């Protein structure tokens, strides 16, 4: 019945019903006017004609390597370009946040209730005739059918950008601090009330959990020593609740900030590294400040590790994923004379697009062994048997799977892929092409334009009939990749703005935080400003093994 | 022992210990350098030479009435000046917030824990030799002596700006949505987790309380009709928890958003008016949108009432308090091309300065009756006896007390004034002159300069010895007022930046919220942009009695 069901308002105009059979578009500050906000103002037509497409820009950033290495060696210029990268992404995210799974109009409940993931696009109204609004059939195609025909892996498809398992598990570990779906409430709800990079996955979401994980001496976290090596403490020692199957022995129930990180030894590898890093920064700070107590050493270390994480995520992780020859830079000062909101609300669509399970290999290869999924899950004895050094060496060599390009979801996690489809529908997501328009991308005009091939496209066409009815999540995994890239256009163009806010939106990047005294002085500040994935491993893993996010 | 105990860093430099008996000042972006950040950069010397004092600017704003009358009638000019008013206040508030009662250094706990009031100045460290740091005696003077000698009212001193009881109860009602101290935790903690103007004092702080207050028809709040007049519902009917003495009959236990508003009929008067306003706006919205459900009608009305509140607070309330001839303007668009953070954290010092109890008369005069405090408190039968119209007419006629200038705290609330003092100390507030420097005011050099007189000054000198040991709260109430004004310099220069962030920092003032469709279209938008204390009364009180925040 809802007259806004067909999504009539274009260019981020807002639709409002004005009766049972009429609507009105609010074109305020869109740059467009007219009934559906499709008539561009004069300056808008200029800006449209000038603005290059994301595929054009991507080409430039990934070619002319000779030029980029000149640019990278000129501080002033590199800073200027990075400033552009930061601000060109800015306009896409609503901050303060707006919609969520229950609210397709702005409300105080949607703004104030932090238990919701927010929504970049409002949900399709309950009384719309079709799942996408008015287009398509009364029901979407069978999710198991979509999954089997175009998502499940046949042969393992390796990532051509060379992403390795250090990368894959870093992605899983890093993102699971702000993707923490509260399944008791439903898929549109989160337990990550900090809505960003607060490192609750190391320190715990609550004060009570944090205090159970702390040593309360020298700012440090509790730990145990097994075979001369530092690991996290146990559940028995801390009374911290963790998720473990009943057959796991008490001595192998490791306690960390995030309750699910006992799921896979890969997560536990990173939890151990970051635990070691915290206590390392504690030693440095105590050295610098013998007059400091446990509480301040702890708090200042946590601020520094938040810094290191953002540093590493931008200059190593995102740097690898982007494929750019331009060297990204973590530098909060670049936004100080710009308009920017130092806040963030985690979007449901950010969670959804980040289900990068094709990354996972068919086996996990550590030293000379090849563990199946079944052997790998919930088995930290693997970590104890081989050690961190061997883990890093092995995972740095093992190639991860390609995410875009279709048919590369391992069958071991087919239930997760199927739920991504089912839960996206349950949360009433708009169509793929609605999300492309929301992020300034041209809508795809056929399934072949979407995939770049003919077989999966034909299968998708038999299932969905209309390209305007194609769904966001499956589309992301079948999209035509950029040339020799891990991702297609949609993943990058949706992911970048969400990411930007999560990283630069952190309070430590704001002017009142970004100064040496926040971090215990110039020594603490320098730990943030020199962090890299390589120094993280080198300082905290015996033998200082070489590491990287790509295979060699 | 802490080397930062003497507050050595000037001009908002941050102090950090570097050993047991050494410190370092972080002068980053202060405009100053050198050991205590007192050596001004070149651009700083210039801005210093140009920037006029607050007493000078205030003179200009409260004189040249003829000139202001020209300016007020030139839309472009009036807008431009309000823009400066808004932005000249910005640089004073930390946003994202920094300190709180437990953290004198920046930390994730202080940033993230919303149960704290934030702090404009860090607390004095526990191990400082004196309450103010290093100056003064081992203990501050007896709070009872300070209270009795310079705060307690002898004769009622009327406010020369003509503030009335409509103003006083509006102040109490409005501020008590974000000053809501959690006494179970301590004075530095709040129950107002929204930290601003969310109208939880009407709608309830929690969802469960909100649902108990709602009718779930037509977006409306529950109400009762007594003698043909609309009042809040009862505790018996709603199961909403309220604070009442045991002797209060069930028919008189009104249930409203804020649990303490049964305290005085003055608060209940405003609770009734806003209840009436919410349901009135529901009627208007239902007319515009017959297709809307209860939930959207409720949520949109709440957003509109948030809008009206901020409008009335700026253009009537702050307009009256300021004494300015320039006509202030509520217009979010004025900040859209400015750097500004749409967020707020309620400061402890803001709470402290807003204890405006000298406002209160010795008796409350309604029609021909005169109620004592004992007769007035927790007595809603007074509201029923006289009705809202008579309340408005009476409170519009009765003069309120002057707040600065000393000796005008009503004795009936002396226990509250003594607690303001004792709790400021318990929260380890820094000295008056420290807070003055923090807000770019010149420190006082004697008690006579503070008071502008000789008697109270001599009393204060015998108590405190050193002006640098004078405390913030008592100073506010004994301070020399502006000429025929209600407040002294310190009250205004501290209150304005806090107030600014609370009002303009609201999400509905952000670009993505500030458009007609947020408020149900142009009709809802207009309700916000035409609101006034007079229209609030006229739309909701029988007879449309004249009202004002000043006596006529
Ligand atoms: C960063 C990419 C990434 C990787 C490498 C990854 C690696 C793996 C992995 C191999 C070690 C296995 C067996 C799984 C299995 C799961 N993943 Co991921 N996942 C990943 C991205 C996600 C995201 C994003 C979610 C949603 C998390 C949420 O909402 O809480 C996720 C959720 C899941 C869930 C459901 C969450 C729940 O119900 O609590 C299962 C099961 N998984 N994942
Ligand atoms: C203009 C401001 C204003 C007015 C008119 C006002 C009018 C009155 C009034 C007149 C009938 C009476 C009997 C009181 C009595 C009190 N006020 Co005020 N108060 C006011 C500003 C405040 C502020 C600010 C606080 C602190 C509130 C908090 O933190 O909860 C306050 C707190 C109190 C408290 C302590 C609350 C507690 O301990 O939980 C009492 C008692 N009172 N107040
Ligand atoms: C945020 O929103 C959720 C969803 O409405 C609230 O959860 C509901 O809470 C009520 C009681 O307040 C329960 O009866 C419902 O069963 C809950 N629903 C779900 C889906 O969990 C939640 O309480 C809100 N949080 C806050 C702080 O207001
Ligand atoms: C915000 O800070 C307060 C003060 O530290 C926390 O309250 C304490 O919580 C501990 C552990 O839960 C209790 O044992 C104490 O009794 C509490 N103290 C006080 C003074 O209330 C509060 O839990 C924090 N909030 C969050 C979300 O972490
Ligand atoms: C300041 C630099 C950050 C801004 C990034 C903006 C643009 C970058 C360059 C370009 C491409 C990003 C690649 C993938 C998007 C998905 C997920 C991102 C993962 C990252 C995450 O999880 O946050
Ligand atoms: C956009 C306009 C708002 C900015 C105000 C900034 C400056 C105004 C003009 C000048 C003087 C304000 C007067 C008193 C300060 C105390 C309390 C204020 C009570 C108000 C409150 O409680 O918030
Ligand atoms: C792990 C694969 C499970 C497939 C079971 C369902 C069959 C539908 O998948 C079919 O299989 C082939 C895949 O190579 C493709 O050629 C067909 O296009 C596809 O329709
Ligand atoms: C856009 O406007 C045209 C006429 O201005 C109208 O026919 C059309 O239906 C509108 N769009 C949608 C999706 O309804
Ligand atoms: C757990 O890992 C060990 C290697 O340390 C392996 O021998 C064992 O089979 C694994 N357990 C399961 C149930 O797969
Ligand atoms: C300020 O610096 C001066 C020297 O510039 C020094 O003598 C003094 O001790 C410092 N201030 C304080 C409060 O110590
Ligand atoms: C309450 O107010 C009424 C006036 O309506 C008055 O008669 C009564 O005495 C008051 N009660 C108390 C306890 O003061």
């Amino acid at each position: 019945a809802n007259p806004c069901c067909s999504n009539p308002c274009q260019n981020r105009g807002e639709c409002m019903s004005t009766g049972f059979d009429q609507y009105k578009c609010d074109c305020t500050r869109t740059g467009f006017y007219g009934e559906n906000c499709t008539t561009p103002e004069f300056l808008t037509r200029i800006k449209l004609l000038l603005k290059p497409t994301p595929n054009t820009v991507h080409y430039i950033l990934t070619h002319f390597k000779g030029v980029w290495n000149i640019v990278n060696n000129i501080p002033f210029l590199r800073s200027l370009i990075m400033k552009y990268v930061l601000t060109s992404r800015s306009y896409l995210i609503d901050s303060p946040p707006t919609y969520n799974v229950h609210y397709g109009y702005k409300s105080w409940e949607a703004f104030s209730n932090l238990s919701y993931y927010t929504r970049a696009l409002p949900p399709v109204a309950d009384d719309c005739p079709t799942p996408m609004g008015v287009k398509g059939n009364k029901e979407l195609p069978d999710s198991k059918e979509v999954l089997e025909k175009v998502l499940l892996r046949r042969e393992f498809i390796p990532d051509p950008q060379g992403s390795n398992m250090m990368f894959a598990f870093f992605a899983q570990h890093f993102t699971h601090q702000f993707f923490k779906t509260d399944h008791k409430r439903g898929p549109g709800f989160t337990r990550g009330l900090g809505h960003g990079v607060d490192l609750n996955h190391i320190y715990g979401e609550t004060l009570d959990r944090q205090h159970k994980l702390r040593l309360f001496k020298d700012g440090k976290l509790k730990y145990q020593v097994i075979g001369g090596e530092v690991y996290p403490p146990t559940v028995k020692d801390t009374q911290v609740e963790m998720i473990y199957p009943p057959h796991i022995p008490e001595n192998l129930q490791f306690a960390v900030g995030q309750e699910v990180f006992g799921l896979v030894p890969g997560l536990m590898m990173y939890a151990t590294i970051w635990l070691r890093e915290h206590n390392r920064v504690c030693d440095i700070l105590k050295q610098e400040h013998p007059e400091w107590g446990d509480e301040q050493l702890f708090q200042t270390s946590r601020l520094i590790l938040i810094g290191e994480t953002i540093k590493i995520v931008i200059e190593d992780y995102v740097q690898h994923l982007s494929g750019y020859h331009f060297k990204l830079k973590f530098d909060p000062e670049l936004l100080f004379n710009q308009q920017f909101q130092y806040q963030n609300r985690i979007a449901s669509e950010f969670n959804t697009l980040y289900h990068w399970h094709p990354l996972l290999p068919d086996t996990f290869n550590i030293e000379d062994q090849e563990y199946s999924f079944k052997q790998f899950l919930y088995n930290n004895s693997i970590l104890l048997e081989h050690g961190l050094t061997q883990f890093v060496e092995s995972f740095t060599r093992q190639i991860a799977g390609r995410v875009a390009g279709g048919r590369n979801v391992p069958i071991a996690v087919q239930a997760v892929a199927k739920a991504s489809i089912d839960q996206s529908r349950e949360m009433k997501y708009q169509s793929l092409n609605e999300y492309r328009k929301r992020f300034s991308l041209k809508p795809y005009t056929s399934f072949e334009e979407l995939t770049g091939e003919k077989e999966m496209a034909a299968e998708l066409k038999a299932l969905y009939s209309d390209i305007d009815v194609m769904e966001l999540y499956p589309a992301l995994l079948v999209e035509k990749p950029r040339p020799d890239a891990i991702f297609g256009e949609t993943m990058v163009e949706l992911g970048a703005p969400f990411s930007l806010k999560g990283l630069m939106g952190n309070p430590i990047c704001s002017p009142q935080y970004w100064k040496p005294s926040t971090f215990g002085g110039e020594v603490g500040f320098k730990i943030i400003n020199t962090a890299s994935i390589q120094s993280l491993i080198c300082n905290n893993v015996k033998g200082c093994p070489f590491t990287s996010f790509n295979v060699q």
